[PDB]
């Protein structure tokens, strides 16, 4: 119930998602997706705002984050960029699921 | 693009959320969650902003929405909520969970 120990919690947050516990579907998450080269077509005109966890990573450690609620929506951001761009059936579609369904719980139990 | 579409394209998201198909993990949200009744100790305590889909009904059916965040914000916490109060082991929260795929997914969809 603070902003220090709220960002305290998002870091905690982020060390999970980027523990080698989730990483058989965190994985194409790690970086910036890279649309040339997997063949993402029109994956910049698509996708206005491209967000992974090494960005979210580098603005919790430089200390950009003012609150939590824009850690979340960094996070959200990354995930929707993903169901916006995929079809629903594709592979990374389950992951980015398996993936937030880890941040919403723990987002959720913050102070 | 513009709010009028946005908001009829949730609506569209509400309607799905609210239809047959998802029944079996949806009807826990239908109403608001009746902590007298279900005899949970310190829901109101927890819980500082109640939310569900006929809250949310409401303020469509009432255009309360200014844009398409507000809805989604509302969406959220009503996840949010059930995922802060309960055991990650409950029922309620695995259910939770089917129905915000289904509403992540929808949302991501927009124009
Ligand atoms: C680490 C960034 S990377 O760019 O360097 N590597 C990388 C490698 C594989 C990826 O996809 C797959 C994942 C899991 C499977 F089982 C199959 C896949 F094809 C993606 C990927 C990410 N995201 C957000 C997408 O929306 C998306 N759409 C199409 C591909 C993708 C990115
Ligand atoms: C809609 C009117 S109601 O709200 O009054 N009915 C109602 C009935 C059952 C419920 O849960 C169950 C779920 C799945 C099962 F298999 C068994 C359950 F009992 C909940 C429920 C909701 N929510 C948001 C919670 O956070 C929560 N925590 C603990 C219970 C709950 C609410």
């Amino acid at each position: 119930g603070s902003h220090s120990e709220q960002l305290k919690h998002c870091n905690g947050i982020l060390k999970e998602l980027l523990s080698k516990k989730h990483a058989a579907y965190a994985w194409p998450f790690y970086k910036p997706v890279d649309a040339s080269a997997l063949g993402l077509h029109d994956y910049h005109d698509i996708i206005k705002h491209p967000m992974d966890l090494s960005t979210v990573k580098r603005k919790m450690e430089n200390r950009d984050y003012r609150d939590a609620q824009e850690f979340a929506a960094d996070v959200r951001l990354m995930f929707s960029n993903c169901y916006k761009y995929n079809p629903p059936d594709h592979d990374v579609v389950a992951m980015a699921r398996k993936l937030q369904d880890v941040f919403e719980f723990r987002y959720a139990k913050m102070p």
